[PDB]
């Protein structure tokens, strides 16, 4: 199974992928790594680990469809098979999430459906729960409610930050995110046409 790695950031998920599928039993090869952000460190750790990339910067496009269409045009180059979505922030569209459907994956640095959206970490810390975690899911149109594949519980300790919590909860979405694209690439599971988790 072909890959792009979507970032727009540090690429610690990025890097734990690449390592994930350079094992010879790896079902996937991560064939493009895409940034919308210029000279961030995932797109070094992309270069020292020999895959091409590419920036496309959501900036300077009209709307969500013609950058999402950027994208899709780049991941049609290289005929990608499965979207990862690793620290990539840029919400994307319908039609193109529509088009990927059950071929894009995202990581989400809690167990959803507890604390969608971009600050995890933040809402788990002002909440007070003592276990959060991370979420691999497909990507639906609904942000961070697309089906399940993998989630791992991560304790949070007291006198936890974003600082350290996320740190911790980083360490688990280096082994569940591999773990699911290694499930999704090798067709061990997929989303169903009834549109629940199929373990095939
Ligand atoms: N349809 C669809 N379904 C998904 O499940 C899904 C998952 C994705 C992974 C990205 C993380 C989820 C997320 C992304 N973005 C924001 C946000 O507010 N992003 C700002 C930019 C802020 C910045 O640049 O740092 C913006 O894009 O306007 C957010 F609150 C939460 S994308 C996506 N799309
Ligand atoms: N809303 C999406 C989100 O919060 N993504 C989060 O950003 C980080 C990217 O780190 P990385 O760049 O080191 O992989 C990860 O912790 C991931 O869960």
């Amino acid at each position: 199974a072909r890959v792009a790695v979507l970032i727009s950031g540090t690429g610690s998920n990025l890097q734990a992928l690449i390592d994930s599928t350079r094992e010879p039993n790896s079902s996937a090869q991560i064939d493009i790594v895409i940034s919308n952000k210029a000279a961030v460190a995932g797109l070094d750790k992309a270069e020292r680990a020999g895959i091409p990339t590419r920036v496309i910067n959501h900036k300077l496009y009209k709307n969500r469809v013609e950058f999402d269409s950027a994208i899709d045009l780049v991941l049609e180059e290289f005929s990608i098979d499965i979207v990862c979505l690793a620290g990539f922030m840029r919400i994307l569209s319908g039609p193109f999430v529509a088009k990927w459907n059950g071929k894009m994956l995202n990581i989400h640095p809690s167990l959803l459906p507890s604390f969608k959206g971009s600050n995890a970490h933040e809402q788990a810390l002002e909440t007070g729960v003592t276990v959060t975690g991370c979420t691999v899911h497909f990507v639906a149109e609904d942000v961070d409610a697309g089906q399940i594949i993998l989630q791992e519980a991560v304790p949070v300790k007291r006198g936890d930050t974003v600082a350290t919590l996320s740190e911790r909860v980083k360490l688990a979405e280096h082994k569940i995110f591999p773990a699911a694209l290694q499930l999704v690439a090798s067709g061990t599971v997929q989303l169903g046409e009834n549109g629940k988790i199929c373990w095939v």
